[PDB]
C-alpha cells in the first residue's frame, strides 16, 4: 500500500534434498507463495529463473517466490543477488523491500558419505545409462557444493538463514515434514506480518502428503 517487503526463499542444496518437495508442501498451504522450478525452465527460454523471480513480485498479490535450484556453488548464490539487485528497478518501485532468506539443506556437521546415502537413495527410490548419468549429475552437484558461510561474501547477503535436519526418517516422520514445520515455525516468530494464521497441524500433515505422493 505504501511499504511492502517481499521474500525470496533461496535453497542450498544438493540433488535429491527435498527441495521440490518442501516447497510444494509450502505452497499447498500457501496458494498465494509462487514456486519456480528451474528444472522446468529450458535452458533456451527467453526469461531465466532470476527474471520470472522478479514478475512474479510486480503485484500486490505476489510477495513469495520459493526459487527452487540447489545453489550448491557459492557463486550460484551470488549469480542471484546481484542479478536481481541490478534488474529490481526495471520492475518494481522505490517501495518494495526485497528479502532474501537462505533455507539451508545440508546441516554443517553432515559427512558427505551421509549426504550421498540419502539423497541417492532418494533418487533412485523414484535404462542402466539413464542411471550413471543420474548419479554423474549428482555428483557434480555435490563435486561443487560450498556451505554457505554468512561471514564472507555472497551468503553474508542473506537477511536470514533457516537451517534444516538432513536424516534418514526416524519414527515414521519424514525429514521433509520435519523440515516443513521448521520453517513455518521460524516464519511465524522472525517474520510474523508474512504468515497470519499458522496453519493447522493437521492441515501441514495433509500438504505434505500431497507434496510426497506427487508423482510428475
Ligand atoms: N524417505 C523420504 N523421502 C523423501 C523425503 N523428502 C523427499 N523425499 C523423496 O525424495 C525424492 C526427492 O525429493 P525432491 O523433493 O524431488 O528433492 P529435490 O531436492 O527437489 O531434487 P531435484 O529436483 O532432483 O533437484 C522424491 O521421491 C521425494 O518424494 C523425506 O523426508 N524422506
Ligand atoms: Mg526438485
Amino acid at each position: 500500500l505504501s511499504t511492502t517487503t517481499k521474500y525470496i526463499f533461496v535453497p542450498i542444496a544438493t540433488i535429491g534434498c527435498g527441495k521440490t518437495t518442501v516447497f510444494n508442501t509450502l505452497n499447498n498451504l500457501f496458494p498465494q507463495w509462487t514456486h519456480i522450478q528451474n528444472n522446468n525452465i529450458s535452458k533456451k527460454a527467453k526469461l531465466k529463473i532470476c527474471d520470472l523471480t522478479l514478475l512474479a513480485l510486480e503485484d500486490d498479490d505476489q510477495s513469495v517466490v520459493l526459487f527452487d535450484r540447489n545453489n550448491s556453488a557459492s557463486r550460484e548464490r551470488r549469480q542471484i543477488f546481484t542479478t536481481i539487485d541490478q534488474k529490481r528497478d526495471e520492475h518494481l518501485d522505490d517501495t518494495v523491500d526485497l528479502k532474501y532468506i537462505a533455507i539451508n539443506f545440508i546441516p554443517e556437521d553432515l559427512s558427505e558419505e551421509e549426504l550421498w546415502d540419502i539423497t541417492y537413495n532418494r533418487v533412485i527410490q523414484r535404462s542402466q545409462l539413464d542411471e550413471n548419468l543420474v548419479e554423474s549429475v549428482m555428483k557434480g552437484f555435490i563435486q561443487r557444493y560450498q556451505p554457505i558461510n554468512t561471514s564472507r561474501s555472497p551468503d553474508d547477503q542473506f537477511d536470514h538463514v533457516i537451517h534444516l535436519k538432513l536424516s534418514k526418517d526416524e519414527n515414521s516422520l519424514k525429514s521433509s515434514l520435519e523440515n516443513v514445520r521448521i520453517i513455518i515455525d521460524d516464519l511465524v516468530q522472525n517474520f510474523p506480518d508474512l504468515i497470519k494464521e499458522k496453519p493447522a497441524d493437521e492441515l501441514i500433515n495433509e500438504c505434505f502428503q500431497k507434496a510426497l505422493d506427487y508423482k510428475p
